[PDB]
């Protein structure tokens, strides 16, 4: 039993409801949330603005002391830094954008990190500006995590479609 509410139960292990991740974020305090990141971390738009907006800035200040030690994430990887306010932990996570031309099967090995954790509250990987289809993301999420993961899909005519479309 956890504390995350309202959510439809897609699958055994998928949940899904329309919900402003960071909003989310304050409420349940995860252990983990997902950060819709680039292999950079400069957190200036989409999901990674919000989230760093609502810490005041101090995940890009922690982000940029990562980069300078450890060089840019891959496209498809993670790192696992402070959640800050949000959460115990953030998992940035670095999903193909496709409005820089990054090939989408990538999308799940992207997917493949949240299998390192138990439970996690993330956004659908390549959605948004990253340009991807969302019901493809959501596909590619169903049939590759096996942790027990909780998206929040801020739009609320996206989140409609996602669950009238769903197979
Ligand atoms: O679920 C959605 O609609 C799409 C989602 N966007 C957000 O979560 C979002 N975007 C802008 N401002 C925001 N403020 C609070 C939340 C938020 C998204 C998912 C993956 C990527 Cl790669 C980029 C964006």
């Amino acid at each position: 039993v956890n504390s995350f509410s309202g959510y439809l139960k897609l699958t055994d292990n998928v949940y899904i409801k329309n919900a402003d991740i960071v909003e989310e974020a304050k409420k349940v305090k995860p252990t983990v949330v997902v950060n819709a990141a680039n292999v950079y971390l400069k957190h200036g738009g989409g999901v990674a603005g919000a989230l760093n907006k609502a810490t005041n800035n101090a995940m890009q200040v922690e982000s940029d002391d990562y980069i300078a030690t450890n060089g840019p994430l891959k496209v498809g990887g993670s790192c696992v830094l402070s959640g800050h306010n949000l959460a115990k932990h953030c998992l940035h996570v670095v999903g193909p954008n496709v409005n820089k031309g990054e090939d989408i099967q990538l999308l799940k090995s992207a997917y493949e990190n949240f299998n390192q954790h138990e439970v996690l509250l993330a956004p659908l990987l390549s959605a948004g500006i990253f340009g991807a289809d969302p019901i493809h993301s959501l596909r590619v999420c169903v049939d590759t995590v096996r942790t027990n993961v909780y998206l929040a899909v801020f739009d609320k005519n996206l989140y409609d479609k996602l669950v009238s479309s769903f197979l």
